[PDB]
């Protein structure tokens, strides 16, 4: 059926979004743990900071085909009107949202790859100012999302 379907696919959404804000917690964990703290140290930093952005671009790549179907099913059910309209206000925050975290990402992945051609406090610290903002609202994107995520399954009755 459909609507099995449409809550398969919500709390699939919830999953990987919780897997997301984990990894991103990790990464707010580590980078805290070097900056309180040599050229080993920051070459292992930075390779577990690539990781945890590879895990969060494949993370984000399945949510985004995930939204396309939701969208595609939220289309072929017969909804009422006013239904129908909350759900699309709902998913075109979410389309909005998507898009901040795909650009957030990209910053990031810019600035990882600029940090990885430099030896060298300050100029570090400097790296870790940007990281950490876009970190935080990562997590901020990542927390509205799961709002939403539940939203949806309210709006529709599934909870």
């Amino acid at each position: 059926m459909d609507e099995e379907r449409l809550k398969e696919i919500l709390e699939e959404l919830e999953r990987i979004i919780e897997e997301v804000k984990r990894l991103l917690e990790k990464d707010e964990r580590l980078l805290r743990e070097f900056y309180r703290r040599d050229k080993e140290e920051f070459r292992r930093v930075i390779k577990l900071d690539e990781e945890v952005m590879k895990r969060s671009e494949e993370l984000l790549k399945r949510a985004e085909e995930l939204l396309r179907e939701l969208e595609e099913l939220i289309r072929r059910i017969p909804f009422s009107e006013e239904i129908r309209r909350e759900l699309e206000e709902i998913l075109r925050r979410l389309k909005e949202l998507y898009e901040e975290a795909k650009r957030l990402m990209e910053k990031a992945k810019e600035l990882t790859k600029r940090i990885k051609k430099i030896d060298t406090e300050k100029t570090l610290r400097e790296w870790y100012e940007i990281v950490r903002e876009l970190l935080e609202r990562a997590k901020e994107i990542i927390e509205e999302i799961e709002r939403l995520l539940r939203r949806l399954l309210e709006i529709l009755g599934l909870e």
